[PDB]
């Protein structure tokens, strides 16, 4: 028979390395013919492997390159001028890739042009806390200072944004053993390790969804009429440059001013972590200077778009998409992924060419220039929002499948809890000790849920990925599952550096590509279940659930601040009713569907349209403040950290440091107005699970 | 059989005068105890008719009343402060209604309170032209003059605004003879023009589609968060108040300065219609002064909704609604389409009774505080827009049915042409002349196209009714009917006057009522094939025509402006082509709609939501500039009258007066900018009908 078991016993780890190996030989940075060649090859293959169609989509887009004939680097000057301290020109590349051409060397992308010169103030993570800690309790400022500051924690873009804020004049990253390098562990090529030359790429913008910097809205397309540069979205506005940890040590090991304020402002290097501003006496007319040259160009990209019309529903879409630009050779990000997808396309066309379909329609894309801002999965959308916002199903991600080799991690909505749990319950487990146990064993064993005995943790959708746009902007049920480490924000040693390579995987997390294979078969058991399943596989009492512990959360915060909360009555007494009205409602939603007569065709598609749409009604048109294209009111990106979700972020965002702000009668206003907001769209979410007349 | 004819040969004119008659024995004003009473009524009767239920939808909203014990009044004073002239309290109550209670005397709603004293200037109809013709030609300065301006031609709230960006310290609207005094025919109560003692209410908002002043995007429900009133959206800064043609008379005769510009300034009463400021030489000392102290005041209003539930598709809307509330006997306006509404729900109602219902779900509304800025409507669709935007087929508005006795009038989207020309085929025209001929006949000899032999007029929607939250925020296909005069944006001769009674209309514009009977055979008809065709009877062809005639149009307006074309590459290529791509996929679509296979309910349903999101993919979520609510991009309510509706409205905007703008490079940009965001929106709205995989 053709059913879920067929495609999945097709499914071949052997497949997955070959694809790897076949995707990592040489760079496929965003914007360069290498990458445009891959993306003519993954359209030939899909389009061999039976899909009905296979496109690009391109867009011309800003991207960001270093200059070729005037590199990036950083010095210690002394007063006379001359530079007696460069950090370096490149990485050292891996053995038997010292002769490969086009690797890009290590920039922060979008970065601004600029040789700043000044004295070094040292932040830690250069987190939101941390800024605060330097500022207010310590009284250090950072106005016309260079900061230094550690990867980790949080996305660089914020580190970028929070060090503009304190008035920075520049700001140099670089990745601490204390984050990058695992005790007992040998570096590359020898372990997993992050070696001393290794550096960190990366893009520092603050799009907050946008998309182009140039063209939020609207796909940039031939005609597309594009923001000058002033008026672009999210472009930093002091130069930044990343650096491995044997240059950072240079940089460190002079610095004096105040010493770090406790040791969870301690990295790993054998340096005092002085805060700074400046050198110790003896160097105290020593400077640091930065000299970035790098230029931002629009440049085209292509997206591949394959589709596999569904027998019954075909306008309806299940999407599998993940990313196919690297930074260098993208061993594990993204091929590792991307190798994954090309065995379930492989996979769902040897059952189309014995006959069958999936019941709706599966899209499968290949973004291109998402290390870059994801740029586009964001354009695509852009141009098809009408048809993925009245028809879109689901969408899976697919970047790296792994990021360690201990257990799985699932990151989705609500909606898809019971069917990760159903489905991982059906599937082998590849650990160790776990030989003939489930997945769902293994993964609730390693990773159990902090809410309930016997179930595994699954987590908020974040972003930094290409799911941003579908769940985010448009709503779209999304969901993302990889293989994970036992920190999960730093990642892995070897993330954006020369060094992640075939051979990292092959050597080091994955040999038997066992892992790959389980990864395969989540991702693709969730499209075929979302695909093909008569009812869609969502239960909308797992938001009733949820909904309930994030208004708990959100109302434990305000308590902090019971006085002003009697002073302007601010009560959060309307949103505990729409939690309870939306939990009575999809309870009797639920048993409808259970119920309703299951020869009836339209009742079964009325209520899968009222599946689809309730993830749907999460979106506020509005948008959030000052964040138009986050507009999901459950679930933001945090506006301190884009990979973490925040829920009920119009409040929380409200409610953050409340106690600092200048008119406390304006600022518990704009509380109320967020519980407003968020009661009424609860309330309207529950409202389309009704009977509909 | 239960078919078209049945339905329609069940209404009976008779049945209409008798609710009319019900409807306008005392006022009806928003907020007030009898309109609250008469929605309780009009739930009962929509029971007692057979609806499956019939809800009230309340919401406390902000309305504004007169000082019951303070009235509002103008007066010429004289250099000591004695106030030698006052206009009216009230209007000369009509015969038999001397004695009514609760008459609102005229005011102007939402005006400020205040007692500003100065000299007059004459603006006309203080529309944009009139203004640029003071200023511009004439070199008139109306800063801190007050202006005393005709009604006619443009909303209200928009010669408000105009006046408040000339800087006028307060307006005085007042109806002029030229243009509610049509000759030969004598006032109220020996004929239906208005008497010098008449008086038009109206409010003089600019909301822009907002609905509540204090709660714009969310419904003014209980736990609603208010705006104060510093941050309300759309009221006016300026008293302003209305007057009848005696009153004028008495400010306009003593006028100096400026002789009239020409002809077109001049109305018909006996004065020189001198532009100002001020009075002439022997009365030079005198000023005229306002005394305004209406009230703005949260108060609740009231929706009746029922339902009559779809038999096979109840997940699918379609809306038949028009308002209730009055300013003060509604004897046309609202009520003699509320009449009209009554009679459609009864009829429904007895085939219901003999066991018939409709494919789709009708519901049916009696909307509150219309006449205070569409406020009713606006709440419920702000609470309901989830369902709205997933479900809503069609809505058909239903205000006054009468504004004249001549022919049709008819303003709709271009999908429902086809269904308009169809229906008045089969309807009996009932226009003397025309016996034994269809309504299609007498209509289009007495109303012709303009573009067109052998068609008749339709024109777009604009705004200044029930129907704007429906069509140009969320995009659900509207239309519109009633019968007309053979100066359509100025109101028959006794709108919003006391003298608009139910002797009005039995005695002058419809004996017989057999105009109210055929617009209620128009709107109803329109109605029962929307819910009871198997395919929806929208023709996306005709959307096509209509394109490419509004795209020739903004083109042609471009072109007076070839140098700057020249000079800053301004092309609209990209939008021909996208309509030129829109026509070709509606004809294809057109095509399959025809062949698919007649037996296979999912390529219909299919098909019917291909028909039904077709207007949708116009709405651009980010709205129009700084119109947030208007969000369709081929249609908005004009920026200069927001009754008239204005085509490809963003580009239209951004070149009105631009040879005016201090920047053109910056000014040409932005029409560069809405061509970009036309053509993709037409391109975009195309792809929908597409084949879907
Ligand atoms: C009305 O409908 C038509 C389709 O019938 C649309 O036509 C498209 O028009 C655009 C022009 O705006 C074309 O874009 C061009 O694409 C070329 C590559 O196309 C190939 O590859 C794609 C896969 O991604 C296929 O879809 C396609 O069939 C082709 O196989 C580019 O090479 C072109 O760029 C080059 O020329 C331009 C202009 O000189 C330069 O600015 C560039 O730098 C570059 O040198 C260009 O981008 C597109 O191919 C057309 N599609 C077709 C025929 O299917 C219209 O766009 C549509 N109107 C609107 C308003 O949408
Ligand atoms: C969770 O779900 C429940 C339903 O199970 C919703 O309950 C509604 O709650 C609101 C309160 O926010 C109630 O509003 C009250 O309505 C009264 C009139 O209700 C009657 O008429 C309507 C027809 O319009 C019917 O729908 C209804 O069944 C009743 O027949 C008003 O008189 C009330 O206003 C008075 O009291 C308040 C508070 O003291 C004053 O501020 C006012 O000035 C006034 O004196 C009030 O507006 C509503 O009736 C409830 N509906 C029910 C039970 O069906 C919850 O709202 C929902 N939670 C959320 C967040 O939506
Ligand atoms: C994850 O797996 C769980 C466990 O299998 C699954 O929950 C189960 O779903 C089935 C529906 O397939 C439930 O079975 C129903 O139970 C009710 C009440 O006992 C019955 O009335 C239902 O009968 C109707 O429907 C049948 C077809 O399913 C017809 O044969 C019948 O004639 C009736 O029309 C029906 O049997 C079962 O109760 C739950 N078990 C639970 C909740 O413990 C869950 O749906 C899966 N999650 C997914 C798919 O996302
Ligand atoms: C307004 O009225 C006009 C005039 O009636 C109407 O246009 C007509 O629509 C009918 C569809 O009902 C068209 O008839 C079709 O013509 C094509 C080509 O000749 C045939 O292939 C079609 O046959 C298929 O469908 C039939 C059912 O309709 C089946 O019986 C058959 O087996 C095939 O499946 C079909 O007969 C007719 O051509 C037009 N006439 C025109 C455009 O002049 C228009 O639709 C009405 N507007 C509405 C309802 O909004
Ligand atoms: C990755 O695999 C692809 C597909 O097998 C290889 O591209 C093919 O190479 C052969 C030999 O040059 C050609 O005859 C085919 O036309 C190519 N096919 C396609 C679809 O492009 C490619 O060589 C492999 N790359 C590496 C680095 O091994
Ligand atoms: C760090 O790099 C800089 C730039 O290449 C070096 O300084 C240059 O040295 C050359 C040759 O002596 C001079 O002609 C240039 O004028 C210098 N440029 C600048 C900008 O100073 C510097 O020598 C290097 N330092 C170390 C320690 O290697
Ligand atoms: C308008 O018609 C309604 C409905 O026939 C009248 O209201 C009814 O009046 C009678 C007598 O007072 C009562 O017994 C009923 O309870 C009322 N019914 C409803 C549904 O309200 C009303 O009197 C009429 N109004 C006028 C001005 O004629
Ligand atoms: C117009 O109305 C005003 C206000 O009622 C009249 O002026 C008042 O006259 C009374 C009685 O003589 C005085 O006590 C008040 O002080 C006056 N009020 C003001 C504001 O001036 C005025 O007489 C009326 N004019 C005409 C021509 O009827
Ligand atoms: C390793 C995690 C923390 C981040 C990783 N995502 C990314 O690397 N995204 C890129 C682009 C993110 C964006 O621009 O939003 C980045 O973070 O530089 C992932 O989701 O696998
Ligand atoms: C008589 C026409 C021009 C206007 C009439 N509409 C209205 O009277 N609407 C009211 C409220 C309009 C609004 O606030 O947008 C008004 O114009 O004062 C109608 O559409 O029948
Ligand atoms: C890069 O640097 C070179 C050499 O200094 C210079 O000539 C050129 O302008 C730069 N290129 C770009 C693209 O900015
Ligand atoms: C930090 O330094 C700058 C200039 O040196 C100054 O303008 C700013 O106010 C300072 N902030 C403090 C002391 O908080
Ligand atoms: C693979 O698993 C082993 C066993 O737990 C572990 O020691 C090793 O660190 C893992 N490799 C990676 C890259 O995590
Ligand atoms: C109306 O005017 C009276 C009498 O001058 C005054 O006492 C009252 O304050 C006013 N009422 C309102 C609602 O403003
Ligand atoms: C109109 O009058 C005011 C003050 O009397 C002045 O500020 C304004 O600039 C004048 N405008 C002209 C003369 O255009
Ligand atoms: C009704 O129709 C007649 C005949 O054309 C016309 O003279 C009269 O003015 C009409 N009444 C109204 C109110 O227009
Ligand atoms: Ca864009
Ligand atoms: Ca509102
Ligand atoms: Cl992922
Ligand atoms: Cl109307
Ligand atoms: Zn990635
Ligand atoms: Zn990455
Ligand atoms: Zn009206
Ligand atoms: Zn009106």
């Amino acid at each position: 028979k053709h059913n879920m078991k067929a495609f999945l016993d097709e499914l071949k780890a052997e497949n997955i390395k070959k694809f790897l190996y076949n995707f990592t030989q040489i760079p496929h940075l965003a914007g360069t013919e290498q990458n445009f060649q891959l993306a003519k090859q993954i359209q030939s293959q899909w389009k061999e492997f039976g899909l009905d169609s296979v496109e690009l989509a391109h867009y011309d887009v800003l991207l960001s390159y270093p200059n070729k004939t005037h590199p990036n680097y950083i010095s210690i000057i002394n007063e006379d001028g001359n530079e007696i301290f460069n950090t370096s020109l490149f990485e050292p590349p891996p053995p038997g890739y010292e002769n490969v051409s086009d690797i890009v060397p290590p920039f922060s992308a979008f970065s601004p042009q600029g040789m700043p010169e000044g004295d070094l103030v040292y932040v830690n993570y250069a987190r939101t806390e941390d800024f605060f800690k330097l500022e207010r309790d310590m009284k250090i400022n950072c106005s016309g200072k260079i900061v230094i500051a550690r990867y980790g924690k949080v996305f660089r873009g914020n580190k970028v944004k929070n060090a503009q804020l304190a008035g920075a004049k520049g700001v140099i990253l670089y990745s601490d053993p204390a984050d990058y390098f695992a005790p007992g562990v040998k570096s590359y090529p020898d372990g997993w390790n992050l070696p001393g030359g290794g550096v960190q790429r990366g893009n520092i913008l603050n799009l907050n969804g946008a998309g182009d910097p140039l063209t939020p809205g609207y796909p940039a397309n031939e005609y597309a009429y594009r923001r000058g540069i002033a008026e672009a979205v999210g472009l930093p506005s002091i130069p930044v440059h990343p650096i491995g940890y044997y240059d950072a040590q240079k940089l460190l090991e002079k610095m004096g001013g105040s010493a770090p304020p406790d040791s969870s402002w301690r990295g790993s290097l054998k340096v005092p972590y002085n805060v700074g501003p400046g050198f110790t006496g003896n160097f105290s007319t020593q400077k640091v200077k930065m000299h970035i040259h790098s230029t931002n160009e629009v440049t085209r990209i292509y997206n591949v778009i394959g589709t596999l019309r569904g027998a019954v529903e075909p306008d309806r879409y299940v999407i599998l998409g993940g990313h196919r630009d690297s930074w260098v050779f993208g061993g594990i990000d993204p091929q590792s992924g991307a190798a994954v997808v090309h065995e379930i396309v492989r996979s769902f066309g040897t059952l189309k060419k014995e006959g069958w379909r999936p019941r709706r329609t599966i899209l499968f894309a290949s973004w291109d220039a998402m290390e870059f801002g994801l740029l586009g999965s964001t354009e695509w959308a852009e141009e098809n929002s009408r048809l993925l916002q009245e028809r879109g199903v689901a969408y899976i991600n697919a970047d790296s499948s792994i990021e360690g080799n201990y257990t799985l991690r699932v990151d989705c909505t609500p909606l898809m809890y019971s069917l990760v749990h159903n489905l991982t319950k059906e599937l082998k487990s590849p650990d160790e000790g776990f030989e003939g146990k489930s997945l769902y064993e293994s993964w609730t064993k390693k990773s159990p849920s902090p809410e309930f005995s016997g179930m595994p943790r699954i987590s908020k959708l974040g972003s930094g990925n290409d799911f941003e746009v579908f769940f985010q902007r448009l709503g779209i049920a999304s969901g993302r599952a990889r293989y994970t480490k036992n920190n999960k924000f730093s990642g892995y040693p070897l993330y954006h550096s020369v060094y992640e390579t075939y051979e990292l995987v092959e050597k080091f997390y994955d040999p038997m590509f066992k892992y790959h294979l389980t990864v395969a078969q989540v991702r693709g058991g969730m499209v075929f279940e979302l695909a093909n399943s008569i009812v869609l596989p969502f239960d909308c009492r797992d938001y009733a659930v949820v909904l309930r512990k994030y208004a708990d959360k959100i109302y434990s915060i305000s308590m902090k601040h019971p006085q002003e909360m009697k002073t302007y009555s601010v009560s959060f007494d309307s949103l505990f009713s729409a939690v309870k009205n939306f939990t009575e409602i999809a309870s009797k939603f639920s048993e409808r569907l259970q119920d309703f007569d299951k020869s009836n065709p339209i009742v079964l598609r009325m209520m899968n349209d009222q599946l689809m749409f309730l993830e749907r009604a999460f979106i506020d048109p509005l948008g959030l403040p000052d964040r138009p294209f986050y507009r999901h009111v459950i679930y933001a990106p945090s506006s301190h950290n884009k990979y973490a979700g925040e829920s009920f972020p119009g409040i929380y965002d409200a409610l953050f440091d409340i106690e600092s702000k200048v008119d406390p009668s304006k600022a518990w206003g704009e509380v109320k107005r967020q519980i407003y907001v968020a009661a009424f769209t609860v309330q309207a979410a529950a409202e389309t699970l009704s009977e509909v007349a």
